[PDB]
């Protein structure tokens, strides 16, 4: 299927363990749709403090439609110094490796692979 429904869970940035995909914006996106697939994907939703608090490059998932069933129609893009490699909307957070952290809430979204 071209989209996919997922419900993310939603981490505090502090809690989180894995504090990135990988070294390159190709990795990243690699990773990250990798763990959408695996569901061991997070969401950490962007706050004054956040990012530096993470490592890049970073994923963001924004918003690429104006929600079927309450799931957002989201899609990827990549940030690294500044450059983004994707266009899209609004920005829902960045997404990071879940490893059995505990969430704070969850996102419904219809991710497009």
């Amino acid at each position: 299927k071209t989209h996919v429904q997922l419900s993310l869970p939603v981490l505090q940035v502090r809690d989180v363990l894995v504090r990135g995909f990988g070294d390159s914006v190709e990795e990243v996106l690699s990773e990250a749709r990798q763990h959408l697939k695996d569901g061991t994907c997070g969401l950490v939703e962007v706050e004054k403090g956040v990012l530096p608090q993470l490592e890049q490059p970073y994923v963001f998932i924004k918003r690429s439609d104006a929600a079927p069933h309450g799931h957002v129609m989201v899609e990827l893009v990549a940030e690294l110094e500044g450059i983004q490699y994707g266009r899209s909307g609004e920005t829902l957070g960045v997404l990071v490796p879940h490893v059995g952290e505990i969430p704070v809430a969850y996102r419904k979204v219809l991710l497009r692979k």
